[PDB]
């Protein structure tokens, strides 16, 4: 409804822990951290989904942060001042950024990301960008249609696993920006695994790398754990 | 004045530059003033027209601003390159991302499709950078259906006359066969173009298309200077 | 039986380590011990990685019930150890148990509480498109001949794990035994297999020797 | 028909250096002056004969400069690279990017292609240098098909006799099959090639052509030197 | 059926290549040769771990500089050797490790006449190539007929280059390969020609991946490739 017809951009803001940088007294480094983050949210332009602890998933990333806005811009000084003014941003390396444009689906306008959605975030994520097959978009829409309509009914074994698949179009390498969100990490896997029997699997051409971590309630929980 | 554009003689660069953490630290003053002094110097010179300075903060890791600039001769570029980072600070302080290199030439078919930048049109607020590399079969292909290829690929950017857009070989000056750059007012429009030009045949003829370098055109290289992680 | 698996792969910092390490050592087999101590994560192995690649030099292989209580010890490991300080995460491959396709029996080595090997390769994997949505039985006729076609290689261990989601790959292998040159000569067999022709990735590999203890480890490192 | 050109052992390399930010710095008279002594102490030796130094600023990030040279014994070649690295400061301050080794041979059919270094020709002021790898099929394909395939290949080349070719075996002495490198008098004309290359049939066996080098050959070291970032 | 004894010897062998680090040795080396000859001499001594060549790679590639192709019936001695020399030698600890080559000789899979140089105990080359290679993934399934015959295509193609000597050695499990290919000469340009003309072959048809590349000359004794490196 007017949900298909919203300004959102999302971005996944993945850093990188330097050893060294961050030393062991860190209880200013906390506070200083949830203060910017409570700016953010009374601020009322950027929404953080959630603050998510990667450690043990990926070599050369340790963080990442979800958050949404109406507009790019919004998310682009949000995240300079992150880098520019928190101790976190100052003694951490942006690994990799992944951007995307909210869009109506193409054949089920009641098909909207979770996030779009105002569903509460779930505890477990991961998150990947996606390349189809260039062969996809020019396909006969039937058949791409019926082959979408197939891929939805393999999901539907999952509605505890949230989806949220948004437009990346030249907001970085990639088509598509991918996010599944569920209370237990099994079920994303087994999610991803059951949805390798579908005829889309034949329509793709990258889907790395992989982000996949636990969402902190509090910034305590993410700092105390780094490399120092 | 359509020939005489097609026949210039102009190579145009986009370098892509980031930031070395902790080398710009918080005394930027007289960095912005050594860097604006620089452009100023290249604007009299008169050789090297800038075309704009992006921030592309928020696109990806490990690229931070960009410089879009056209010569007449492509060692005129290469003397303003080499200058910017050895006798500035800022170029000093920053590293080389990547850099896609081009050449204006007549297009194959429609010779009233021209850059942009060689119709001496406003440079767009926003915009997104990439090069290009075609299917191995797309130039021996017969003349007439990639023609027609192309000109359907053209129709279907119907809708987006506010995107303007820069296609321009690139052959022998880098990796890669073309460089691409589309303009406009407000980034949705070049996402929301990009989705609908993969609905085209010409999709099929393609090889290389990344990276992608998004960002926002600034007025005054104070600007963007401040935005930079010290 | 519900386990999470983690291969966690780490290159030395020449410099880093000195040869005091005598103190480091010390160090390593406390957060070890600890580590047992708490009984949530169990450690299979830890291997010498020396010489199998550039850019890798050991691996821990530990096991929990819940994925974050490895998280909790790798980055315990990484915070708390001057070891895992002065040690750079090459990669990690991470897995969680779940029962095979076609065949229940056929469950990894260290499900069934086997003897750790004295040798161990592990690698990625990541099958063809094609492969899951294949007509079933023809993937459950050709994981059969598949798994015939190591029948000679009884002291080879295997540990087949689904890895979606948990980084970049399908599934993770682990074959442990005692003689490296099984490992090699298994490898080498399997490749006449119908099911080598729905495969796109199996890299990296990391192959090394199960040490004893920390202090065989740190003292072979360039340090 | 050529046969001693042909016949004749000689080993090319192309060796791209990358300059170290921060090494060189601002003094640099004396820094030249050592390095025009290497290569005076080169050509007085007579067995390594340098082709040409490139200024690359501005082509690719990660590349600065390069040196052509070319030696009957790939030893020689050997010695040469690990002494500039080793005794002259600018080889000291410098990082090798990328490195080009060929052998020459005679061609497969037309025994009238050889390079234009074999020929003892001039070199161009402007150079493309890139790696080549064939399809996996080319070889074997019927002799009569390829060679029809790389006669119509030649032919396309006809308009550019300005742009000079050097197409040289690489097998064995690196990552390639080929070494190929072309000079001309503008580099809008090696463009200009590269483009209508496209345009044939030996296109469809092409496995990798990347990466790609290119620049402007100096008259002496000097011109070269002050450029780099310091 | 003349070389069942060697066809069944276990040896492993490595392919270490190293890159000098800039600044790191400096100009008087004399007591990093003796350290490094005395760290060869007891590998020697010891027996186990057999140093079949050094080789100056200068000017074959960014990122390398030398390479040491060393022999042992155990994995587990390389490891240590390897170890040593990085640990416990200034030039292992002034180098860093660019790349490693591991394999583990095995009998033929048809000609059992087709074993290893170093296998048969022939004089090493004054110059080689080394690379790992990946086959095609139908290359094993496929009919045995059908690859006997494309191998036995392989080996003729070869003839007019019985100097240069080939070690084809399997790698599976040792590493991101298959095989470990060593190509020995007593000019590099016999390697290069031969390299072109086995493209003129089936088996071609059958490849996935063979690089790196790593070329270079087998060097009589440490000093000669101390000598050469950048400072």
């Amino acid at each position: 409804e007017e949900l298909n017809s919203m300004q959102r951009y999302s971005q996944f803001a993945v850093f990188r822990a330097i050893p060294g940088a961050l030393g062991s007294d860190r209880a200013e480094i906390v506070a200083q951290a949830q203060s910017f983050f409570d700016g953010l949210e009374t601020a009322g332009k950027v929404e953080v989904r959630g603050i998510y602890d990667l450690a043990g998933c990926r070599a050369e990333a340790d963080f990442m942060i979800w958050w949404i806005a109406e507009e790019f811009e919004e998310i682009q000084a949000a995240f300079a001042r992150f880098r520019r003014e928190t101790v976190l941003g100052q003694v951490s390396e942006v690994a990799w950024l992944g951007n995307s444009l909210h869009r109506p689906a193409e054949f089920n306008r009641s098909h909207l990301p979770s996030f779009i959605m105002g569903e509460i975030p779930g505890d477990w994520i991961t998150v990947y960008p996606f390349v189809r097959s260039y062969d996809w978009y020019i396909m006969d829409p039937q058949k791409r249609r019926k082959i979408l309509a197939e891929h939805g009914q393999a999901a539907r074994d999952f509605p505890d696993v949230r989806a949220n698949t948004v437009p990346a179009f030249a907001l970085g390498d990639y088509e598509w920006m991918l996010a599944f969100e569920a209370p237990r990490l099994d079920r994303i896997v087994d999610l991803m695994h059951k949805m390798r029997y579908t005829e889309a699997r034949l329509h793709v051409r990258e889907e790395t790398p992989f982000f996949t971590g636990r969402r902190v309630s509090e910034v305590s929980e993410l700092v105390n754990v780094l490399p120092g």
